[PDB]
């Protein structure tokens, strides 16, 4: 089953919003008045250049990340060409990202929403039609929607009265979700 | 001024049949006699979207290039996917190592290009069309700048010479 931490800064919201918000931050500092963008520029596959534990990406116009963790592999030009495929264990989402191989993985600064324990796994056969290629690809743009609509799917799993429109405080209640630090 | 580096192997090749070759064995092992597929490696360096390289190897052979500059690509930021800035230098040879990046048999290099695209121009950019090129093995782009750096230093000689007649003209070097 899914597993989800959230920071205590969203505990009221839907998981909806909060992918909303995350998405429309990662196209704009703007949408969270207040921010710098100052990250460092990095990310990546860890260990790279094409394969890893890791895949992380940071917006330029906002310091809005993600983490994608699992055992991932990238095609580029071998067949079927450019698709991310392999095992998805978590996405994370946050803002700024620190760290890579050499100290012991990519890390948010600010890590808001975690989804782990996802189980999700596409097989190379799939090519770009893969859950996990449709996922990570709609993030490095910033749009979270082919990740919701997973998000969605698993919690439906535990129980169908849980879905994107649950609260992260109904998460945890239902046992499926608790908080990490402030963002 | 351009300057070009040159394994002698090459040494009575015109820079336009040596860039041929490249590209023929870019697309397919069995272009050139006796090769072996053992060499994915590459990307920018730093990177993740910027740095002073890139680099790439086939993934048909280990045909491989480095661009040396101060480079930048766009992603999804307007306009997209366009790799622009200054392009130094572009190495050519056989397989990747490192990541700054090397090829294990580098073949020839031209260096001193002074090529610079901003990112207005898009994948319109000089920079773009050479680098944006060689990632699925063509030349052409890279031939016909060559082609002009050459001119440059003196009409009579171009993409059509020889690298020993661009040595003797003080472009090149063994
Ligand atoms: C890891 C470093 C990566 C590099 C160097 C890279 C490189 C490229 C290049 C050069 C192209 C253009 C190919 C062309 O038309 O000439 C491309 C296209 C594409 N890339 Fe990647 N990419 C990377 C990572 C990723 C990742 C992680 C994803 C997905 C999660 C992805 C998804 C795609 C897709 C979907 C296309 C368009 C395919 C099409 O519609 O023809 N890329 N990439
Ligand atoms: C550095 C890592 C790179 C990544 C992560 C990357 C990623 C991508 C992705 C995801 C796409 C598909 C866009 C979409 O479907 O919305 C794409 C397309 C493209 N990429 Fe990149 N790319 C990289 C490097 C490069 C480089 C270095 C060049 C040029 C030298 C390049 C040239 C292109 C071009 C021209 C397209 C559009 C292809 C088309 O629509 O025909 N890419 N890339």
């Amino acid at each position: 089953s899914i597993s989800i931490s959230y920071s205590t800064t969203y505990s009221g919201w839907t998981v909806a919003d909060y992918l909303a918000d995350w998405s429309a931050y990662f196209g704009d500092v703007n949408a969270r008045p207040g921010q710098v963008v100052d990250g460092s520029n990095t990310g990546g596959f860890n260990p790279g250049p094409f394969d890893g534990s890791q895949y992380a990406l940071k917006s330029t116009a906002s310091d809005a990340a993600f983490i994608a963790g699992g055992d991932l592999h990238y095609t580029l030009f071998s067949n079927p060409s450019h698709t991310l495929w392999g095992k998805l264990d978590s996405i994370a989402l946050g803002d700024t990202l620190t760290g890579g191989a050499s100290s012991g993985g990519y890390a948010l600064d600010s890590q808001e929403v975690s989804f782990s324990n996802l189980g999700l796994d596409s097989p190379i056969a799939q090519g770009r039609d893969g859950t996990v290629h449709k996922v990570v690809y709609g993030l490095m743009s910033g749009d979270s929607s082919a990740l919701q609509g997973q998000i969605d799917a698993l919690l439906k799993a535990v129980d169908p009265s849980l879905s994107i429109n649950s609260t992260f405080d109904q998460l945890a209640a239902a046992g499926v979700a608790h908080a990490t630090p402030a963002a």
